[PDB]
RNA sequence: GGUAGACGCUUCGGCGUUUGCC
């Protein structure tokens, strides 16, 4: 049965108004979506019918809502379907939309069909439901859909527009400093969704509270480790590696605009990257010492990265975790004359590092305050379900081994949850491997605590956790309100454990931003709905004028060279390059086939017309630098290269340029 | 292969991390 606060949220939508529904995570917005959609489809007379589209930002939420809407409306005589990236190609989308009454969609599927013209205008729909509507922002596919909606509303083109409904737990305030700034960000968000009403729970607040409780937050400010015998060693290997680069490249300190860099910092990381992109554009006339000097500096900068990474891992986890990170790196580097030198310089101090990592007196004080908290809660409630958010995927693996390798935590049964990772790198965690652990992360399951990276807005619902711990982890006001839904029962707790005062302070800001987020909405609801619809109209118009008044570059028909970024080897020319569907780039000619090898692809996914088959690398002198992928297009199998892997050398001028995207590289682009 | 968001850094063009979508 529907609750009274669920009916209260659906009331403005059931009255036909474009409504943003702001409610706490876990209060059952999905039921509210059904209540609105069940009312929308029954109000039409016999000679008419309605069509609803539901937008989902992730495949798990896509399959979830597709199954919920299917089993709720099938008996009532409505057809539900869905179009995701898997079933989007070679299918008549226009027929699928017309032959079904409810279509759960991924927003990119609609954005691509509006451009292709297969879906001419949004008039085909009578109701659009945006899940996590706060994402209707700068360039998200939600806003691109609303740009199509607004251009038809403001232009002279008539045609019935669909009702727009948005669900979120927080509309946000942006970078607002006071209530007036917060009120304008909310109004501009309502203008992006054409919303006339913000539906919140006001009359049944007592019922909503007895269903979703607010976890009490605890800020735990700690101190960093005092003496770092691990850093004194690793900082020496970096100074050693910094010197070996100097012998090859004089005045290396002038290669970056970053001064006074320090080991184990984000500023050093920006520095070790700036120099890396500068050593690739070196032009030696020998063209063989070029492949020697550049490749040598690329290895030094690559090794200096893992050292700087380990120094950060040491500051947030055990010295042993930063040790095993480097051990895996050199074990990956092995199986070159320069790599063997940097390995011997490391293997020398390896035994000394292990005698420092094993020293029980060099314990991380932050992990001892995390151990104290875990010991306390599981001593009070031994059936505690805990989820621990960390910043990097290396920190997930670090705290997992730390929990499994601590006798004081033998009561813990830790699990892992990371993102899917990059599509062309054997990293991350596949979707079945994700769902296989979230089914094991229960009070009756195998695992007692989950260590996770950041998660999408609300995502699939996992077991309620009476303990949530944020380890050096801070976010915006929206994410703060969504992590409350991790535990909704009475007695849920949330710990923010960090050694940085700016992290504690950012959460205090977010708490004040939420106050401004509510008080702005509270007084926004006290306006005449006609005045509100008119205020957003000039916003809708002024945001369109700016968009309508915002650059087609002139290409460079001069042929260029494409060299490997690591060994400077000639791979192909721009004359051999053909473009596919204005997005993807391949190489012709039989000379390019002699320059790359192929490993089987770790994630053989599929996009517009491509079947991933292999990854391609450089082959000259065993460079193995990633160049792209080898896919199977409609007819044949071809390589697909990324310009990020290469350096563009000009033939006559001899200049070497670095391009990060193909759109920023202008040359003769022949269709394939 | 192409891309979207969030967070941090920025010497304001980007860099890194992280999570996604086609
Ligand atoms: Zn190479």
């Amino acid at each position: 049965k529907p609750r009274n606060y669920q009916l209260e949220l659906a009331l403005p939508a059931m009255k036909g108004k474009n409504t943003i529904i702001c409610a706490p995570t876990g209060c059952g917005k999905t039921f509210v979506s059904l209540l609105i959609c069940e009312h929308h489809l029954k109000k039409f007379p016999q000679g008419q019918k309605g069509k609803v589209v539901f937008f989902a930002n992730q495949i798990p939420v896509y399959e979830q809502q597709k199954s919920v809407f299917s089993k709720y409306f099938e008996r009532h005589g409505y057809r539900v379907t869905g179009i995701s990236g898997a079933t989007a190609e070679n299918v008549p989308v226009e027929q699928i939309v017309e032959n079904n009454d409810i279509i759960i969609l991924t927003p990119q599927i609609l954005v691509n069909n509006l451009k292709k013209g297969t879906i001419p205008s949004l008039s085909i729909f009578t109701l659009m439901i945006f899940d996590e509507c706060h994402n209707t922002s700068k360039q998200h596919p939600y806003n691109m859909i609303m740009f199509n909606y607004l251009d038809q509303k403001l232009g002279g083109s008539s045609g019935p527009l669909p009702q727009v409904i948005g669900l979120t737990a927080s509309v946000g305030v942006g970078d607002a400093k006071n209530t007036d700034e917060a009120l304008d960000y909310i109004c501009k968000l309502c203008a992006s969704l054409d919303a006339s009403v913000i539906a919140t729970v006001k009359h049944n607040l007592e019922e909503l509270e007895q269903v979703v409780y607010k976890p009490q937050k605890f800020f735990r400010k700690v101190e960093s480790r005092i003496s770092d015998k691990f850093k004194y060693i690793i900082a020496q290997l970096m100074r050693d590696t910094e010197s070996l680069a100097k012998r090859i490249c004089k005045d290396l300190e002038n290669l970056s605009q970053i001064q006074n860099r320090e080991f184990g910092t984000q500023k050093y990381e920006q520095w070790i990257v700036t120099v890396q992109k500068a050593c690739m554009v070196f032009q030696m006339p020998d063209k063989d010492e070029e492949s020697r000097i550049c490749k040598a500096l690329f290895l030094y900068t690559s090794h200096l990265r893992k050292y700087n990474d380990a120094l950060i891992i040491s500051e947030h986890a055990r010295m042993k975790d930063a040790l095993d990170y480097l051990k895996d790196f050199f074990s990956n580097v092995r199986a070159d004359e320069i790599e063997q030198d940097l390995t011997q310089r490391f293997e020398e101090k390896l035994q000394e590092l292990e005698s420092v990592s094993r020293d029980p007196s060099n314990e991380n004080p932050k992990l001892e305050d995390l151990c104290f908290i875990l010991q306390e809660e599981y001593h009070l409630n031994p059936e505690t379900i805990t989820i621990l958010f960390v910043k990097t995927r290396a920190l997930v693996d670090a705290l997992k081994n730390w929990i499994e390798g601590n006798p004081k935590l033998s009561f813990l049964k830790p699990g892992i949850l990371t993102g899917r990772g990059k599509t062309n790198q054997n990293t991350g965690m596949t979707l079945p491997a994700q769902k296989c652990i979230l089914d094991a992360f229960k009070a009756s399951g195998d695992h007692n605590i989950l260590i996770a990276t950041s998660v999408a807005d609300e995502g699939i619902d996992i077991a309620q956790c009476n303990l949530v711990i944020l380890y050096e982890y801070v976010g915006n006001v929206i994410k703060m309100i969504q992590t409350r839904g991790r535990g909704r029962a009475r007695g849920s707790k949330c710990f923010l454990l960090t050694s940085n005062a700016g992290v504690i302070e950012k959460e205090q800001i977010n708490m004040y931003k939420e106050k401004m987020m509510n008080d702005s909405i509270l007084r926004l609801q006290t306006w005449d709905e006609a005045v509100f619809r008119e205020k957003i109209l000039h916003i809708q118009t002024h945001e369109k004028f700016i968009r309508d008044s915002q650059p087609k570059p002139v290409p460079d028909k001069e042929n260029k060279k494409l060299l490997c970024r690591k060994c400077k080897a000639l791979a192909c020319y721009t004359a051999d390059v053909r473009v596919i569907e204005e997005c993807h780039y391949t190489v012709l000619g039989d000379a390019f086939k002699e320059c790359f090898v192929s490993r089987p692809h770790p994630k053989p996914k599929q996009f517009s017309s491509f079947e991933k088959r292999a990854k391609i690398f450089c082959a000259r002198q065993n460079c193995s630098h990633d160049w792209g992928i080898h896919v199977k297009y409609k007819t044949f199998e071809i390589p697909v290269i990324k310009i990020e892997s290469f350096v563009v050398e000009d033939i006559a001028t001899g200049v070497q340029t670095l391009y990060s995207k193909w759109k920023d590289f202008h040359f003769e682009k022949i269709p394939f």
